[PDB]
């Protein structure tokens, strides 16, 4: 059994929340010294949405099946590897789950694609060629892109707001029993067109920012800072046990705010676009 909770953490909270954490898990690094320079923890998404805001209403009502769609980078400008990815919202009698898919695509392919003018079929013909990946793999990633590409041109989404944060992964590799994810430094910023400033200038991100967190050269209304650090945890506790001792000890801490069905998305077009939402998350004001 699975399950996934969201948490928010005063900054005065912070590092204590850190030292009990660490105790238990090791901290995920990717280079083989295990030295980090300070872009390695950035992570970086952008939201595509319409100018009816379809995406943002369904996920905000958790609609069965709404989709959230997402470009994504780990680390700084250099990186040149993009994720395409789908988040599904599920339902049913067993409860509630969220369905990630992505594929991957080289940077300078990302226009190019999302216009329907690369096609799914030339995204993946170096990927065939390779004969790495088995073939009904493949094919169910080039139905995955197809799927994608077919909603972002009938919808007509165009990017909306990029989430920015810091994470650090708790995790000890191979396994799952717990995992904890903790996200500080994260902000919203604008991406959209809706009051006539061409943001991106067409291009499926802006350029005028990169990872350089606090990006003081945005204006005010462009950006959010969010004051908390966002904590996640993901256990896989084998039935029918309960939970880590502490695990439960922590969650239940003054350390920590549960915020359930908390939304970096969500939050980021409620605050940036707060006069064109006609619906808010209960986390914020009505």
């Amino acid at each position: 059994v699975r399950q996934t909770t969201k948490y928010w953490v005063h900054p005065d909270n912070i590092t204590e929340l850190k030292l009990i954490i660490l105790k238990h898990l090791p901290v995920l690094v990717f280079n083989t010294n295990k030295e980090f320079e300070r872009e390695d923890s950035a992570i970086t998404s952008i939201y595509f949405d319409n100018e009816n805001l379809d995406l943002y209403y369904g996920r905000l009502r958790k609609d069965e099946g709404a989709e959230a769609h997402r470009l994504r980078w780990y680390g700084g400008m250099s990186t040149d590897t993009i994720f395409v990815e789908r988040k599904t919202h599920r339902e049913d009698w067993t409860g509630e789950k969220s369905v990630k898919a992505r594929f991957a695509l080289k940077e300078r392919h990302v226009n190019d694609f999302l216009k329907g003018k690369y096609t799914v079929d030339q995204v993946f013909a170096k990927m065939r060629k390779e004969g790495k990946k088995p073939m009904n793999e493949i094919e169910n990633l080039e139905a995955l892109a197809s799927e994608i590409q077919y909603v972002m041109l009938k919808k007509k989404l165009r990017p909306v707001v990029r989430s920015f944060y810091n994470r650090t992964a708790f995790q000890l590799p191979g396994d799952a029993r717990v995992r904890i994810s903790l996200d500080t430094e994260l902000t919203m910023v604008r991406e959209d067109n809706f009051d006539g400033v061409d943001r991106t200038h067409k291009n499926w991100r802006r350029t005028d920012i990169g990872v350089d967190w606090p990006f003081k050269q945005l204006d005010d209304k462009d950006i959010c800072r969010f004051p908390y650090a966002v904590l996640e945890v993901k256990l896989q506790t084998q039935l029918g046990q309960e939970p880590p001792e502490w695990v439960r000890e922590l969650v239940g801490s003054h350390l920590v705010e549960p915020v359930p069905k908390f939304s970096k998305f969500i939050h980021g077009v409620a605050t940036l676009l707060n006069d064109k939402v006609d619906s808010i998350p209960f986390w914020l004001p009505q």
